[PDB]
């Protein structure tokens, strides 16, 4: 590969998870546990783009890139995740987001595409590099006999295909989500996860600036397992480098030199689930491995913080229309507010299992 888009950048530390931590670390009561939660917003993250309203953030996350670029004599890269997909989450409850198919959906999202196109437009000196639609693409792959996936499939591909082909336009690096080892790392889901990939692909005109794919978004896989964790039992692909070294030459053979990001913001402590598809607030989770370019995989372009550790994956509240039965499990943080928002428990654990430590 030639093109890594972190190489001779500055990442520009999120703001946004920054007042997050910083709110967080006060409320810490051990003084040098507070200490370590407080370094947590000096370590780069993804910012999610989860909602329309968060456009104008990014507008000034460009802004402060561009001038700290140029008052410290770098070039500075802004970290965000598209993630607002008309029926998003198909295949659960917990993130359903506020755009829906049976309501302008495909327009929505066309503008809320346009409206970020815009924003990044302006600042023609900062780099971005963007994950698209977390759980979207996999869904697509072992979840079409789930009808709200069916139902949505083109819309889906419709509105990734616009968010490729426009973002490209505006020089955005861009990874697509491609799931997990235990989702599409499966060998026998390797070959139909990448025909979808390399057809979104090619749909997108094979642009330079789809780098690839991004996997373990909000999961808590390890990248490269000391032991493979007991949920993994029947996939040979145990961790997060067993399936990128899997998937990856297939991509190679359609002539898409196809590199990857890993998420570890949540990964620091393994064999913590009971089942593989326990994801919702999985009870004593760590920060994992710091964000690096030296990932040790020639597929790998870079460990990277998607999720933001602390902001809560769903509720327990079984009365909200957002009510998943996954976050209620024995391996789930309980109780757990809206997904999206706060959860301190949730992040104060997150410090003091950190691994490495902080
Ligand atoms: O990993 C985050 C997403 O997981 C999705 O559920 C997956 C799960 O990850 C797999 O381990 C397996 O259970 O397949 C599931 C899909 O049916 C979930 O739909 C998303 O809400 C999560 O963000």
């Amino acid at each position: 590969s030639a093109n890594n888009p972190w190489t001779g950048f500055q990442i520009f530390l999120s703001p946004y998870y920054a007042n997050e931590v910083a709110a967080a670390a006060k409320q810490i009561t051990d003084p040098t546990l507070s200490s370590k939660a407080a370094s947590v917003a000096n370590i780069p993250t993804f910012t999610w783009l989860d909602s329309v309203a968060k456009i104008p953030d990014l507008g000034t996350y460009l802004a402060s890139a561009s001038a700290l670029g140029k008052s410290t004599g770098t070039k500075q890269l802004v970290q965000i995740v598209i993630y607002d997909l008309p029926d998003r989450d198909c295949a659960a409850k917990a993130s359903n987001g506020e755009f829906s198919i049976a309501n302008n959906g495909q327009a929505n999202y066309e503008n809320y595409i346009d409206q970020i196109v815009a924003q990044i437009q302006q600042f023609p000196d900062v780099r971005v590099v963007a994950v698209i639609e977390p759980d979207s693409l996999a869904n697509l792959v072992t979840n079409l006999n789930v009808q709200k996936c069916a139902n949505a499939k083109t819309t889906y591909l419709a509105c990734v295909n616009y968010a490729l082909t426009n973002l490209a336009k505006v020089g955005v690096y861009m990874y697509m989500d491609a799931g997990h080892a235990g989702w599409l790392g499966w060998p026998a889901n390797l070959s139909p996860a990448a025909q979808l990939f390399t057809q979104v692909w090619q749909n997108a005109g094979k642009s330079p600036f789809i780098k690839g794919l991004a996997t373990n978004v909000a999961n808590y896989n390890a990248l490269q397992a000391a032991s493979p964790d007991p949920i993994t039992q029947g996939n040979p692909n145990y961790d997060e480098i067993h399936y990128i070294n899997a998937l990856a030459p297939l991509l190679q053979q359609a002539g898409w030199d196809a590199t990857f990001i890993v998420d570890q913001g949540r990964s620091g402590v393994q064999n913590i689930r009971q089942q593989w598809g326990d994801w919702c607030n999985i009870k004593g989770a760590g920060f994992g491995t710091r964000p690096t370019t030296n990932t040790g995989s020639q597929f790998i372009d870079s460990i990277v913080w998607v999720k933001p550790g602390g902001e809560c994956d769903g509720t327990s509240n079984s009365s909200s229309p957002r009510y998943d039965s996954t976050c209620s499990l024995p391996d789930a943080a309980q109780p757990a507010p809206e997904a999206g928002t706060w959860f301190q428990a949730y992040f104060q654990t997150l410090v003091s299992a950190a691994n490495p430590p902080l």
